[PDB]
């Protein structure tokens, strides 16, 4: 007799069965920070590491379970094929190519659609009823161009979209006023970065409308010129682009947010892209940030934010300009 | 007035003061991953970052300040001015050189002290009254190297130590019983990874003794090969190292462990490298893992482990070893 | 040598300081669920519990003491004598006498008075910094008591008012929408309990003014009665009484929700009652619940919401009440 | 249309499908420290309540309720019908009939096989695959009458024995060596209460056996009286029945302790109450508490204590004495 079978007496020959399990596919610095904040929220009883780059990913999935005593989740797997990934409930998409020097990012969306090709369908093979949470960029088109690949219904195709963004916009809302983040309230919505929208109307403190107290807020005359928390909302993010090389920390944090409600069923709002289809104008299939009632089927529901004639249209160019480059990609 | 005194009434302008502050040193992969673990553990009301890499350093702060929406540490820093760092209670000792290729491991310790040299007066200085947790290898010599420069009361003056080299252990031990790590109970002790000594009559589930179910436990005679649980131990850092470059995320988890039992007083039992000089014969100033109580004060005491004369005798070797290299050291 | 000698090795006896400290006056069913959720949250670092009935006290101290193995809070003390409470940093009084068939509330208050007079000036004694948070009822008269017995600047005199009111109105907000109460906002001001206000202006989902989707919101010509809403909030509280016999859990939760703000230095917003004196044409010393900047200094800031003029008569007129009581208060 | 189809599109008419529930049964004290225990651990998404007394099981659901706000468990129901409780992972006992003024305690072994025998069937019926978590007293009887009225294997049926037990010796010998309960190991294992036994030889800490460092550990003549810490295990219990009237806050932490293992699948090893046949001589069928496996299927393994000759002779004769009374119970 071993020395286990000399310490334990088994009761059952079990199946290993995951009942809350979560796969990351790729393993740069995003989806790390993804795993590590998931690990360190107990969201998941199981989590499963996916990349093509094989030392890489032994290697990550190794110090995460070296860590093991410090954490709740008990298994740990990671493998280039996607039999690790079955029976998960929540699939996130980090994956991407790394943009070599001098080239332009336009030539970098082709290419992870070439990647999501390839990842989509092994996802759907083996969690075909997961949701599916996509974070790699360009995050609007690569969330229709995963939804279409999947075959998925829309409640379970998820764009992490404008919830990084609308933090960063908390957060420096926040700076301005003194107040921690978790109560200042704001929405930016549509594409994420460059183009977001920040829905002005819905800027507050305890239910106090900043636009109705300050009627220039939003607008270039406003002498205290609260437009720049939005210009910051992108350009803080390609000031850390710069400055690190990257970012990986805010997004990590963000997309574990956005587990929890899925995972725990909650109900919560967050500003994810979804398939929009049927608003704002909008006739084209295209998935943009709205704020959406996340749970356990994914997004159930979602609020019909009021808005101007000047951010529809924002929202209604944007849909254009989203219909135009995915006409031009090859599936 | 401003849109901020429109909204809000200023009560108190009174200045502010840290109260549960932890400064972290050197923002590579392990420093920040010793930051992430503990703004998710919510440890800190404070946290501050330095490394002499400017860009680098502004931009790792920016990113984790972007993710405050999702964290309870409502105040981030960073510089390379250690006024930053004043009144932390415990400050976090990551920064080091990198070893060039055919860089001697005697030459590279000699630049960390020369980098230590620099830092540890400077943490002294604005906070005096701090815990010092060394965490920059060789983690053993260099908890020495901060103990002299710094003048602190040993108690004050911890390594990392062991921690991360038991929780692997336990790992590798929860991995064979099928139990969780936090079920399975085994000490290493002494020096940080290769000269490591794995305590063989400590190892236990649920207070049951293995070696004494199993009394090959620990020889090259166990037909069961439990000497290769913590040859592994050791391996497996290096086999880490080889795979994504460097290790990360455990020692992260290991030193917010340690942080959390120091921040909250708890007074948990820890493998750390403490001012080991009056035991096992050994006559210098030498640190090495024992497991020690860590609480407020930092190390208030330590166990005694009954040692067998092999053990002993490792640990004895150590302390010559350790010694010897550090009274060649250039202060 | 002792067991305890042989087995440890003592590097400090210096005496032990608290840290983070939290009192809790009065263990009735209130101060037991405060205790607990702080417990559970971590907040705190040492607990003491005071009350006059010496056999409950030391019982309930030594329940939680028992449970210590699954807690992180490492010194939990009571005693009727208030050197126990000494450095606190919070100090939440929840003591109050059994008001007795057919005695009138202006009776039961003038005991609660009595009791505070015997409470605070300990309470002050051994932690003259702490921040006092006051949830015996009448809360917002007897947070004026606190105030006046203690000498306290108004700042570190906090009342639990109408956080918990706000909690019940997004939890039934919530309900009717199918969205989680985090993503319903909403504020209930003024007094706790019955004269409470909503103020139907800040009600909004993803910054979605409900008033202005809606504009019969808080009108009796609302053909979905939205009103119910806050009638609800008065009348569940009355309802749990009638069915439990007292309200414990959610007034814990709360508590421990302004606790966390207070200890962590957050500066998140909370309605809590506060010396309103200055707003309002309030001009008697009274507290009301308006939002206010939670920190390691109490209330450092309130938020001036804009009320109607039917909103503000009804803040006049509890404040016109309240003053009218206090006057009459025998200190 | 409503103000909610307003503000919310709906993509899903869902099916509303608990996938952690948890169900507790009996809110008396000790049911509803379960509860909030289990609320502040994130441990289920959804919690239903039951009892026979409506009004207070109504009035404890609100209460809770009324707190959602600050808690991650977006579900929580009562009733006293039993379908209520459809699709629980996990069933907690709690109820139980109260000891009239006078009489034996042990009247109250078939008034609580009455309860039983009306409960466990309505579980069964509404969740066949759950695991039962006995605690009604006395525990280690009650565990064997809903294991044989349920129908289900061993491995489903557990009771929480002697983990309490367990946690206070751990908390008392804490006490004793100025170590958290955490970093201190020792085992309770047979009955709860009065007849447990305390396994000397697992006692220590860091793995350093504290009888082979003591040999008079747990004898009469240890001038240190180190058994006087298990007599305390034991009347410590009755202390705070006196004090307080009852216990709640430990047994509460300590069930929620069983239920993270139960429901994160976390394969923990805890001192629970398991049926024990074929094991020291045991021939019967009874329930005593030994150091079991935890996990997604209940009691999974269990660990082979090696026991002194005294130790499992206590064990015997608590299974002879467990199987007297049991073949005089009425199903
Ligand atoms: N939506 C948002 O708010 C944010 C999104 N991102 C995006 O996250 C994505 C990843 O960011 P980083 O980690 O910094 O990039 P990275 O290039 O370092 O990591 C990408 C990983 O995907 C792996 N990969 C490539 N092809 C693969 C394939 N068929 N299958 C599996 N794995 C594959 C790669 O080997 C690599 O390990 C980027 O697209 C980035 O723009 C980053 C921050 C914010
Ligand atoms: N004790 C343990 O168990 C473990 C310790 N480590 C050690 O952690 C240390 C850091 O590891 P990595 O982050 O991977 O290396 P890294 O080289 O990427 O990071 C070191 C950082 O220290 C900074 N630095 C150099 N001189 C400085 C100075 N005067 N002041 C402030 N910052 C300075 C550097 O710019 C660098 O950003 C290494 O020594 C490593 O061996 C790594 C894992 C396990
Ligand atoms: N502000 C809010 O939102 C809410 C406040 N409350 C109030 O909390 C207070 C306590 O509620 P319960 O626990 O249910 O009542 P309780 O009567 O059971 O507990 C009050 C405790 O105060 C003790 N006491 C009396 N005089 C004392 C003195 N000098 N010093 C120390 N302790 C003393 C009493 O022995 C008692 O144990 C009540 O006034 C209640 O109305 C209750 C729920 C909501
Ligand atoms: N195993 C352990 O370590 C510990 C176990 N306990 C035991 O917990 C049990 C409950 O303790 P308390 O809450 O203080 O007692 P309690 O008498 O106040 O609560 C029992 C509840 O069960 C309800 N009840 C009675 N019959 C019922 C039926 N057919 N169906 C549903 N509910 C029914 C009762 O109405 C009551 O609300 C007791 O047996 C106690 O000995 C208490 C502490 C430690
Ligand atoms: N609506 S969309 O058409 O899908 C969509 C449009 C535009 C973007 C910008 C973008 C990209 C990105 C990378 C590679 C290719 C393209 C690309 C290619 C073709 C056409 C359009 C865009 C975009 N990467 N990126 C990052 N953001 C972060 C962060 O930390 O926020 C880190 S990299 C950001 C947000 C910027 C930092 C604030 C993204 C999406
Ligand atoms: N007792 S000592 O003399 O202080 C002490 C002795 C030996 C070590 C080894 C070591 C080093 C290291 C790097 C550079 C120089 C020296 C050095 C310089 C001078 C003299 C001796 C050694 C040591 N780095 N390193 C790492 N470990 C990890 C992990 O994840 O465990 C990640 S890098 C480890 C642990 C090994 C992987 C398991 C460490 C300390
Ligand atoms: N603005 S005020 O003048 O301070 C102020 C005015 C009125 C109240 C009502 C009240 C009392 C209470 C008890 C005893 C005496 C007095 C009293 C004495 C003198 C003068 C006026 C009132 C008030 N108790 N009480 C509770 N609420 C809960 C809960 O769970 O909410 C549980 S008991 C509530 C809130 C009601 C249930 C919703 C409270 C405060
Ligand atoms: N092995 S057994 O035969 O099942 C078994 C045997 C003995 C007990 C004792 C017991 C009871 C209890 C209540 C009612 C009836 C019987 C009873 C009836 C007939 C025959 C035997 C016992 C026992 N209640 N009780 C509690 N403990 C706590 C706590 O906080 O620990 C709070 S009440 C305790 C543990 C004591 C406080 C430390 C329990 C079980």
């Amino acid at each position: 007799a071993t020395l286990k079978d000399q310490l334990i007496y088994n009761l059952l020959k079990e199946e290993q069965t995951p009942q809350n399990k979560i796969t990351v596919v790729g393993v740069g610095a995003v989806g790390m920070a993804c795993a590590i904040s998931i690990l360190m929220k107990d969201l998941a009883d199981e989590l499963a590491l996916v990349d093509v780059i094989e030392d890489k990913l032994k290697g990550e999935m190794m110090d995460l379970q070296h860590g093991s005593l410090f954490l709740r989740t008990p298994k740990i797997v990671s493998g280039k094929d996607y039999n690790v990934t079955a029976n998960s409930k929540l699939v996130i998409i980090t994956a991407g190519a790394r943009q070599q020097e001098g080239e332009s990012r336009l030539n970098l969306v082709q290419r992870n659609v070439n990647i999501f090709k390839f990842i989509i369908p092994n996802v759907v093979k083996y969690s075909p009823n997961c949701k599916l949470l996509i974070v790699s960029n360009p995050v609007d088109i690569l969330t229709y161009v995963a939804w279409k690949i999947s075959g998925f219904p829309k409640n379970r195709v998820i764009g992490s979209g404008c919830n990084l963004d609308s933090a960063r916009f908390r957060y420096l809302m926040g700076e301005r006023l003194g107040v921690h983040p978790l109560s200042c309230h704001g929405w930016v919505l549509g594409e994420h970065g460059d183009s977001s929208v920040p829905v002005w109307s819905g800027m507050n403190v305890a239910g106090v409308s900043l636009k109705t107290l300050h009627p220039d807020l939003g607008t270039d005359k406003d002498k205290e010129q609260w437009k720049e928390v939005h210009k910051q909302v992108v350009e803080s993010a390609y000031e850390v682009i710069k400055l690190k090389g990257y970012t990986s920390w805010a997004i990590g944090l963000s997309v574990a947010d956005l587990a929890e409600s899925i995972m725990k069923n909650l109900r919560r709002v967050h500003p994810v892209s979804t398939m929009i289809k049927g608003l704002y104008g909008i006739k084209d299939d295209v998935f943009l940030s709205v704020p959406c009632i996340l749970g356990q089927n994914g997004i159930s529901d979602l609020v019909k934010v009021t808005l101007t004639s000047e951010e529809e249209a924002r929202l209604k160019k944007s849909a254009d300009t989203l219909w135009g480059i995915q006409k031009e990609l090859q599936f």
